[PDB]
């Protein structure tokens, strides 16, 4: 297949609303990613959110094409593949390379916000790697406007990932944007610390999250975790999204800034 000037030579991957191709292009072999999606309100959304983008650690947008029902988003291609696959399970990797990602998902997800979106998914397969190792925050299909005018508007609609989605979303009709996205990068940290996930879901019914509650940390992943980063951990895994650790003190926390090698 192709796309005018370029060839769609690999699935790299595939999601609810469409597929991811590596386009080639014939003449110049600049290679870049393309979601194809069959089918229209929501693209108009993802496509104005993807316009606002411009930040080293977000995935950058390059425009796009519409070929009688396909539509084909062309964004920047990062040949070093996710978060995912560089997370050993039930390992994690070394606590030098998770406190660098953390730090680069902190930069990205501090741009977003201060620009008023929220990613609403953030999970290790939407956190790409360039090829030296630099993450980018990628695929803002269930990414929302949540201030404009400097007016913030709260959530209500139930979107992403149950096992990184905050216990609010489950538990209230209305809830802010930001403390959501910082749950979620807890459970990434998780999950780059012990290479496995605490809970299918922060509910009342999930006995695993009433352990955390409890502060079981004598049980899986948590005793995987060094008492350092464990603390970080603590603060911001917080059942009140109000007394949840803010960005503006993630980076006060003594793991954060602790100097690690290897
Ligand atoms: C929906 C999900 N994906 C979300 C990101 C999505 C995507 C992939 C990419 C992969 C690469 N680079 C590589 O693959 C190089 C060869 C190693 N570069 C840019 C990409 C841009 C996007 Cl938007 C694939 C679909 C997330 O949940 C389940 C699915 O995996």
């Amino acid at each position: 297949p192709f796309v005018e000037d370029w060839d769609l030579v690999q699935t790299l991957g595939e999601g609810a609303y469409g597929e991811v191709q590596l386009a080639v292009n014939r003449v110049t072999e600049e290679a870049v990613a393309v979601k194809i999606v069959d089918m229209p309100e929501n693209i108009k959304k993802e496509i104005c959110i993807l316009k606002m983008l411009n930040h080293e650690n977000v995935i950058k947008f390059y425009g796009h094409r519409r070929e009688g029902n396909i539509q084909y988003l062309f964004m920047e291609l990062a040949s070093g593949g996710s978060l995912f696959d560089r997370i050993e399970p039930d390992i994690g990797m070394p606590e030098p390379d998770a406190q660098r990602f953390f730090h680069q998902l902190m930069a990205g997800v501090v741009y977003l916000h201060g620009i008023g979106i929220t990613h609403r998914d953030i999970k290790p397969h939407n956190l790409l790697l360039d090829e030296r190792d630099n993450l980018k925050i990628a695929d803002y299909s269930l990414a929302t406007v949540f201030r404009y005018n400097n007016r913030e508007r709260l959530l209500n609609k139930m979107c992403g990932t149950l096992p990184y989605v905050a216990p609010e979303l489950l538990k209230r009709r209305e809830f802010h944007a930001e403390p959501v996205d910082v749950w979620s990068c807890g459970i990434v940290l998780t999950a780059m610390l012990a290479g496995e996930l605490p809970w299918d879901q922060p509910s009342d019914s999930c006995q695993e999250y009433s352990d955390w509650k409890e502060k079981k940390t004598y049980l899986n992943p948590w005793k995987k975790i060094d008492s350092a980063p464990l603390a970080l951990l603590h603060k911001i895994l917080v059942e009140n999204p109000s007394a949840r650790i803010t960005i503006p003190d993630i980076k006060k926390d003594r793991w954060y800034n602790k100097p690690l090698k290897k």
